[PDB]
């Protein structure tokens, strides 16, 4: 009987910061009450002003991050106000049934509505908005985020031990498709319907104009850097909700990698690389080893470094000369 | 002496079905004859008409699935009537040697061969005609469709324990490169000659028209969606012969899965998603606990919704209320 | 202490061949000390004669495969000669920190360099250039290659026992971005300055103009095909630093196969074809069983056939007719 159950209400954070919880749980199955509110808004999304109608759960691109345990449920409030001006719903990949929810979480502007679900596989998930006949234009506009079961006895490695990380990030992906005029600048548009047969176009060509995380260029560079310290377990979720990815730890790795995020494989040791299937969220854990920059990344380089999917990380502590060290300086 | 082995005539189906078989091998080791003949035809693709001149074996696209145990001999007759205009082969990827068969199986218009080859290890694999100097034309022109080669013992678990489905069913995805025109409609041709040049020109910007599963624009769904009920155990063969595919059951999951279809592997468990990479085929097994209509997609969602890479399931059964439930209905 | 380890100086070979090395560590760590040279020269990439500055790591594209085993110490002396133009560095997927390396090794025309760093995992890695705001156009260019880091027990199979390969080959696959004009022409430049603005156009639509193994089309045919002997065990490394291929042995398998290239990950059996992402090197064992010519391909066909993705092996020995033959060859 789920009225027995424990209730939790869950404050969500803006990407890639994650909201507080227990790796291994700490209660037994709850009900777990999250509440997003749906906003359709401007983004500024690269250096050169280019800005879009950016369709967002709870304001920002990806939205946030959900985390509960395997056999929790999850009660989510989805509220669309009367400020926006299209439909939406929401598909939870972790989700049983009614395309994920979709079915059952059609909400006009002005109208709100309570999905519940039980998280019966542990493993990263996308969730994202799926309106009938317009699934892609949605998606495509920042409509995504990801959900997180962990197994309530927390992650394990290839044998069975546990692995507890320390700090944890969630990196959104996004493919936008701004429509170009045949001299390749971007159009912006005046009305969403106006706008909607030159998106599918765009679409169509199966070529993204930016390709960003935390839903503009550089977003996760500067004052807004990832951080560690040499020494920190870190789990770096990524989701892409719509195309393949490749990320990347530049100086680093995936000590333990479940590319396709599903916690009760074995994680992949010791990648350099690995592939997220567009419509899948992956988990990576690494332990830093060295100070300094790095670069997080889709390796298609031509992806990161001129589309956008490029972070950073800022790491301190000691140099280990051990691991790496310049012998003999660039000199002539 | 393969002389003194069974032989069992099999009679193919049109895809999605799948022949009559039995999962666990009910005889020792047979040679399993199978025959093709070969159709160019032109065939609708979508739903504005777009009609392309497909190459085929057995009428369609895909080709059918051909199943055999581990260590049978397979044996294709192989027929390519007058009535065609273009030298045929086929290439099996199950099979070692000879360009997969491609080598010894080439038939003008009005000849027939006869192929045999020990299956020699247990997946799903990819079979696509492959004439020298024409290959992808071919393929992406139809040419294509896959073979399973069960265990003898049948399907196993990630802990050994078998795994029996109750249904199966063969997704073939086709791309398509239907040339375009600089104002971006297509063209259609007089002859193949005639079509070659721009055919590749076509496929050289690696962008299909159209992606789709058995053939068309919405060919499995109406009254040919894909269908179960509650509790059934499902299959789902999928292949892509020419280009990466990541397949969704929308609503579901990928209990097991063999991404890369290769049977001697432990499954990946509880995938939202997965990569069949092109020229793979792989296979999901899953089971179905609520009732409803499902898509399954390339999750790719530009590729399922607009390009046409989606079906339905249609499933019977008692609707679960722990599993998911709309607490409040979209209300304002 | 590093400087009472063994130093043994690697004479580096030109891919697809690899410099001699030991499978199980004959010695205990050691530093591994390499040179290479890097070249910016002029390549003819295909039939019809197109040449690109190429950015080379001693003279070919792919650069050279380095060996060495778990826990040996790397040290690299990379010297940029006054008659190249650009400034260059290296980046380890292999190596911890600094980026690799890249940080570290910045070195104008005219300049050298010596980099150590651990080799602390075992694996293919990829390694490439990465100059600070041009690095896709330097990766793109040809200036990556790989680095095999053994365990010092050598490969195993999933089972944990040894497998040891007869020959190994390194197959870099390259994407090249020639720009074109509006007509479709590829155009050349009089200096990199000026060439720049348009091979980052040329990368973003994301669609190469050619996809390579060995440099060109066609470099792994004719007197350069590769070769092996029926019951010869092969290792095939595989590398593309900037985006996915799909190998295939036509008319073969992997037998054992490490897509993303991580020898402490059990392999994959009996693949296909395998998902290699970019910024990756993967590998695959094989033991031939029939004599004749294979092609060993992206199984993007197209990405094989008309854009230059397609090499061959020439195997000796004798035909086996229980694994597959002509019953009844082509006839009317
Ligand atoms: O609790 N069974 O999903
Ligand atoms: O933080 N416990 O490993
Ligand atoms: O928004 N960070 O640069
Ligand atoms: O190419 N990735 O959907
Ligand atoms: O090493 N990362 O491009
Ligand atoms: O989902 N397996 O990482
Ligand atoms: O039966 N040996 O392939
Ligand atoms: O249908 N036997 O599990
Ligand atoms: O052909 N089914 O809609
Ligand atoms: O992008 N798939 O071949
Ligand atoms: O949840 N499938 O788009
Ligand atoms: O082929 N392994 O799914
Ligand atoms: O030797 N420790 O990397
Ligand atoms: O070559 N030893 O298996
Ligand atoms: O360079 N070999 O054809
Ligand atoms: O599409 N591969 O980067
Ligand atoms: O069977 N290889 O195209
Ligand atoms: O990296 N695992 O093949
Ligand atoms: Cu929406
Ligand atoms: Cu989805
Ligand atoms: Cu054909
Ligand atoms: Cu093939
Ligand atoms: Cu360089
Ligand atoms: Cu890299």
């Amino acid at each position: 009987d789920i009225s027995t159950l424990p209730r939790v209400k869950v404050d969500l954070v803006k990407p890639p910061f994650v909201h507080a919880h227990d790796q291994v749980a700490k209660t037994g199955p709850r009900v777990v009450e999250f509440t997003m509110t749906i906003e359709e808004k401007k983004l500024v999304i690269d250096r050169e002003g280019t800005e879009i109608h950016a369709m967002t759960f709870n304001g920002s691109v990806p939205g946030p991050l959900m985390v509960v345990h395997e056999n929790d449920y999850v009660e989510l409030r989805l509220i669309n106000p009367d400020t926006n001006t299209l439909l939406h719903n929401i598909d939870f990949h972790a989700a049983t049934g009614a395309l994920g929810g979709g079915a059952l979480t059609q909400v006009n502007p002005g109208e709100e509505t309570t999905l519940r679900f039980k998280a019966t596989k542990p493993g990263v998930f996308v969730y994202h908005c799926a309106p009938e006949g317009m699934v892609p234009w949605h998606v495509t506009s920042g409509m995504n985020g990801a959900i997180m079961v962990l197994p309530r006895d927390g992650l394990k490695d290839e044998k069975g031990q546990p692995l507890t990380y320390d700090k944890i990030y969630y990196v959104g992906e996004q493919d936008f498709y701004v429509p170009k005029d045949e001299a390749g600048n971007y159009k912006k548009y005046e009305t969403p319907g106006e706008a909607y047969e030159d998106a599918v176009k765009a679409m169509r060509t199966l070529t993204p104009t930016h390709i960003v995380f935390n839903g503009a260029v550089g977003a996760l560079t500067g004052d807004h850097a990832l951080t560690a310290a040499v020494g920190e377990r870190v789990l770096v979720v990524h989701s892409q909700a719509n195309r393949d990815t490749r990320p990347h730890l530049i100086g680093g790795h995936g000590d333990y990698v479940w590319a396709t995020g599903k916690f009760r494989n074995p994680p992949d040791l010791d990648q350099e690389t690995w592939l997220i299937p567009g419509g899948t969220a992956g988990a990576a854990f690494y332990t830093f080893r060295q100070p300094g920059v790095y670069a997080y990344v889709n390796h298609n380089l031509i992806e990161a470094f001129e589309l956008g999917a490029a972070g950073h990380f800022k790491v301190t502590g000691e140099w280990n000369d051990d691991l790496m060290t310049s012998v003999v300086k660039p000199a002539s």
